[PDB]
Parts: C-alpha cells; structure tokens; sequence
DNA sequence: CCTGACTCG
DNA sequence: ATTCGAGTCAGG
C-alpha cells in the first residue's frame, strides 16, 4: 500500500503505449449519458492519472482511444465504451476484459468491481469501489487526490491481473470464450445499448388512461364482492379478505403468512368469483405501474427511445440480463398486456421491426447433448414437440391447440427435462399426482436418452464440482454432496438445466457476433435493438426485408452445429407488436 | 430494505 | 420443500 503515480494536467506521448491498463470512471450505476469522473493508465512507462475535462478534449488521447492497435486491458469496458459514446468518443483495442474474465472463471463470485476481482488472485493492493465512494445516499466521488489513487490503483491491478486470470482461462480451456465470444459480444451490445429503442410515447400514454379506468372498474368490483374496501395490492390485507373474513380455504402459507399466489388463486376459483378479479386487478396493475409509468420514467424525452443495459455478468448459467428498464419481459402473452409492443417502433421513417426466435430452443440443444434418437428423430422429423405434448395433455388434436395450450406444454416438456417432481406437475396443471407420475414415466419411457443423460450429468456434477456447456462456460455446483435433501436437490436440478441453458446462451451469444459480421459484410443497414434470451430483435429499411428473410435465419441456425437442426421463426412489421 | 406479486425466456 | 434463469413494483 504505497504506489507512485504521476497525477497529469496535460496528456503525454508516453500516456500513449500500444499497450495499457486504462480506468474510465463512471461511478454512476446507470451509465447511459453519465458523468465520467477520472481517467487512469498504467503501462510499461508509468502510472498517470488524467482529469477528463483535459483527456477527452485533447485530439491525441482520443485518436489512442479509438485505435484498435493500441491495446487496452480494463474492467467493465461496455461501461466504458458506452459512456464515451454519449461523449462521442469512440473506444476500440479492447483486448482484455477483467469483469468478464472473472465472471467466466466463477459467475458464483458475483465480481462487481475490481476489488473482489482482485480477490480471486490474493491481489489486495486495491480497494472495493463502496468503501470508496461510500453507500446509498452518501454515495459521493472523494477528493481528487483520493479518487486519482484509487483509480490509479484499479489500473495497476488489471495491468497486474491480466497474465493470471487469462492463465487460468487457459487452464480450464475458456481463452476462446474470452476472447472470442464473450469480448466481441461485449461491444455489440455498447452498440445495441447506445442505439436505443423508439418508444410511441401517446401510444403508452392513451393505454394508460384506458387502464386506469378498467382497474377503476375491477377495484369497485371486488370491494362490492369483498363486502369491504381494502389494499388489493396487498397480501396482507388481501390474505385476511380471504382466508379470515370470506373463510376460503388455506391451500399455502408462506414465512410471513397466507399465500394468495396465482396459484393458488387459481385453485380457489371454485369457492368464490372474487379470486378471478382480483388476479385481474393484479394484472392490469402490473401493466399500468410496470410498463406504462415505470417505461415513461426512462424514456429519453427529446429522442423518444429508451436504453437499457443488458448485465452480461450476472447470470449463473451465461444468460443475459436486461435493466432500467428491462427490455426482456415486455408482456406478450395476454392480448391486453401485448398491446404495449405497439408502443414500440422503429427510430426511422419507413423503417420495419424484424424478430427471429430459436423453435424449441433448448430442446433441439438438450436433443444434442443427451443424443437422444427419439427426440433427434423428433427433430429431424420437424414435429412440434409442444403442440405434440399439448394434444396428449388436453387430450386434443393438433388444430385444437391454442397458442395458450402449447404455451403450458411447453412448461410441462421444460419442467420435466428440468426435473420437475410428481407434486409440481400435478400442481402445476392441477391434476392427480398419481397421474402426473404416470405422465412422467411415460415421458421418460418416450426418451429414455434424456433420462441417461440426467442421471450421467449429475453423477459428473458430483465427481467434478462443477458443470459445463458447449462453449465451455462452466457453473460450480459445491451444494451437488450436501447431506441436506433439499440443498442437494437444489444442485442436481441445476446440473440439469445449467448445461442446456448455458449452451443455449452460447449458442444465441455466437449468433449475435455472426450475425454483426454478416451484415456489415453486405452493407445491409439493418441492426439489432434487442436479445432476449432466444430471440433477436432488429430493425431496418423497409427494402431490406427480402434480405433479412434469408440471412438472419441462416446465420442463426449455422451459428453452431449440432446432431440436430436448429429452426428460426421469424416476422416483421411496423411495431414490435406487429412482427409475429 | 425484504417479500411476494407480476412480467418474460 | 418439491422444473430452471431473470427484473420491477407496491406494501410493509
Ligand atoms: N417454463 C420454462 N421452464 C424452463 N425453461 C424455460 C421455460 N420457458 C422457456 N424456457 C427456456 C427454454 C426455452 C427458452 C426459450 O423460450 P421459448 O418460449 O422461445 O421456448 P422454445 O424456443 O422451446 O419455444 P418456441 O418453439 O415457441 O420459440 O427459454
Ligand atoms: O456495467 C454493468 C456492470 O456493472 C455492475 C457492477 O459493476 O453492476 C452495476 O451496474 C448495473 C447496470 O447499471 C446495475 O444493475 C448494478 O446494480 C450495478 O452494480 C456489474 O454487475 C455489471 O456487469
Ligand atoms: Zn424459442
Ligand atoms: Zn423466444
């Protein structure tokens, strides 16, 4: 703890080396069009702490910057990258990525900062950015001398710590997915992010209105059915209405009380009308708090789009995440919650949104990787497995399944491969347990390939300590020996998923670097907007359809190549709404 | 601040 | 207790 660093007023050619650690600040969480508050180098020359006002503004630093030969090692660089594109800097020669290497070598660590990157390697010459510029409401940047060290000391850790962990990622054969996966991906995204959304903003608006008159209505409807008025939006109160003064049954209570779950709402609907209203309530509440009020908060005023961030280390199994607002649970499946996609709409005159999903994602990849015949041979045959358990479990032909039918199927068939037990999926389509037993058995006998598979998958998880995917993203599993049940079963159902999931994640992940490539390639000016989770979101010149009609489906199913064919739904149109 | 509700994959 | 992976919100 006593590092010598130059604390600069003017940027030198030493500052410039062809390789170097670099520290762009952005204390706030939400980076888009936020502050950056320091800037730190270190490389073979010294350790330089750079004010922006002075940095950004001078035409040498900005041109090392954005020169892809010149290399830079940093942590959090999308933050960077898209932080400097509201400054219309550009930021390229990004050759290590810490927060990504960390997250790669354990998802478990929850790496946030350098500090508990540090960590990983005994490295403590760093402090945690928290203890830095403190919690909450007192949240601050320190004084200059304290802050120059601090990211000072950030820099000379990531200069540090680059040889090790890409030592490590080596090891465990994840330098490719570094390198090649991960990083790439990363600036697409800066891309997507910076891009934004176009929100129709009187549409979101007008919807508003018409919502809270019919929550009005539903309101007025359960007090009079209820006898009473009460705080519907609360479990509490409404737990009393319930079970206390109405005397429905408890079919669950949870730590703090009666459950009125969906769930079990939906199973008291026998007893009394009031539950079907109140799931009503429910829903529309969440649609007006959610995804009227809570998008108009983010929407840029001037430029009508919004911008989230995707999280592309958080999830334990490779996924994504989407944040402030979350751009990957807009509703869909209720006509009325679906509506809200009419809001959203390309940011050019004559421009169309395109939408390309994987079909049966994660089976088609379970498919490969438990090499079952009979679910290959599904496959190859084109069956709809959904549809195809849908008309066993509503004892139906295939033109009377309903998009909503196939939607439960779907569950049934994931939850099943997933291990769901005899209890959940009797509870789950409200029916005999004996019988969802039955269902299962059958399953299994259907497929006996996927049943090796997830006896084999969690006997290795026991053996190694951890669990792997097709690009080699690994998950560990140290709860997979636990004496407790409940704890070890906990960790055998992630060995389960972790696999197919996580390669499904890879799968999309790859597609979306292809895919950035391929266009650019043929000059198309079409660009993705939006992943969200097995399905990418783009928008382009209405004369670009033809085109896209080929080349993302292709892309998409070439990204990988499996015992089995991937298949590509896709739509376009004039909304969101409209490319289905 | 956590829980339990809703939303999606 | 009892498919898996996420985020946001009101209420408490
Ligand atoms: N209920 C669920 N349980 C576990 N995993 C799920 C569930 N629903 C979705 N997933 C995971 C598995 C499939 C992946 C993509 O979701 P999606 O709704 O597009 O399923 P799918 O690709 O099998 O069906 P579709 O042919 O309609 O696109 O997300
Ligand atoms: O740039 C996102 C990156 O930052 C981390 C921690 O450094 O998360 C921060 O930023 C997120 C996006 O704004 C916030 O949701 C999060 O709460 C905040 O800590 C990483 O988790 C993430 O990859
Ligand atoms: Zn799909
Ligand atoms: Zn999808």
């Amino acid at each position: 703890k006593k590092m010598a660093f130059t604390l600069a007023d003017r940027v030198t050619e030493e500052m410039l080396a062809d390789k170097a650690a670099l520290v762009v600040e952005v204390v706030e969480e939400n980076y888009h069009d936020a502050p950056i508050v320091g800037i730190a180098v270190v490389n073979e020359h010294g350790r330089f702490f750079l004010r922006p006002e002075t940095a950004l503004a001078d035409p040498q630093f900005v041109a090392w910057l954005g020169d892809e030969t010149k290399k830079k090692s940093m942590f959090d660089s999308k933050r960077a990258a898209v932080a400097l594109k509201w400054k219309g800097i550009e930021l390229c020669g990004v050759s290590f990525d810490l927060l990504l290497a960390a997250y790669l070598l354990d998802p478990a660590q929850g790496v946030d900062d350098v500090a508990a990157a540090a960590k990983m390697k005994q490295y403590e010459a760093v402090r945690p950015d928290e203890a830095v510029y403190g919690k909450g409401a007192k949240r601050a940047v320190p004084d200059e001398p304290v802050l120059a060290e601090h990211l000072v000391r950030k820099a000379a850790a990531i200069w540090e710590l680059e040889r090790p962990f890409l030592d490590e990622l080596r090891r465990n054969e994840q330098d490719r997915l570094l390198v090649e996966l991960e990083q790439p991906l990363s600036s697409i995204l800066a891309e997507m992010e910076f891009a934004g959304v176009k929100v129709d903003t009187k549409r979101l608006e007008q919807m508003g209105k018409e919502l809270a008159e019919q929550l009005g209505t539903v309101e007025q409807r359960i007090y009079e059915l209820a006898g009473q008025e009460f705080n519907i939006n609360s479990p509490k109160q409404l737990g009393v209405i319930l079970f206390e003064k109405l005397q429905l049954p408890v079919l669950k209570k949870t730590k703090t009380g009666y459950s009125t779950s969906a769930d079990v709402l939906e199973k008291l609907a026998p007893y009394h009308e009031i539950v079907e209203n109140i799931l009503h309530y429910r829903q529309l509440g969440k649609l007006q708090s959610t995804y009227i009020e809570g998008l108009l908060k983010v929407v840029r005023p001037a430029t009508k789009k919004v911008h989230t961030i995707f999280n592309q280390a958080l999830t334990q199994t490779g996924r994504l995440s989407s944040t402030e607002p979350n751009l990957q649970n807009i509703p869909i499946r209720l006509e009325e919650g679906r509506k809200i996609r009419q809001a959203f709409v390309p940011s050019e005159s004559d421009w169309l949104i395109f939408a390309a999903d994987y079909s049966q994602i994660e089976l088609r990849v379970l498919a490969h990787i438990a090499e079952d015949d009979n679910l290959m041979e599904a496959f190859r045959r084109d069956l709809d497995i959904h549809t195809k358990t849908a008309m066993d479990i509503f004892q139906v032909s295939e033109d009377e399944v309903t998009p909503n039918m196939r939607r439960q199927a779907k569950a049934v068939n994931y939850g099943i491969v997933y291990g769901i037990s005899d209890y959940g999926l009797a509870q789950n389509l409200n029916i005999s347990r004996k019988e969802a037993a039955e269902f299962i058995e059958r399953y299994f006998e259907s497929f006996p390939g996927v049943k090796r598979y997830m006896e084999n998958i969690v006997q290795e998880a026991k053996q190694k300590g951890y669990v792997t995917t097709l690009l080699h993203r690994r998950r560990y599993l140290p709860d997979i020996t636990s004496r407790n049940f409940n704890v070890r079963s906990f960790a055998e159902r992630m060995a389960m998923n972790t696999p197919i999931q996580g390669s499904a994640a890879d799968i999309i992940k790859k597609a979306m670097i292809d895919l950035n490539a391929r266009l650019k390639e043929e000059r198309l000016q079409a660009h993705l907007l939006l992943q969200v989770h097995d399905e990418l979101i783009l928008e382009a010149p209405k004369e670009e359809m033809e085109r896209l009609c080929r080349l993302v489906p292709e892309v998409m199913e070439q990204a990988v190549t499996l015992r089995v064919p991937l298949k590509v739904d896709y739509h376009y149109g004039s909304t969101w709404y409209d490319a289905k």
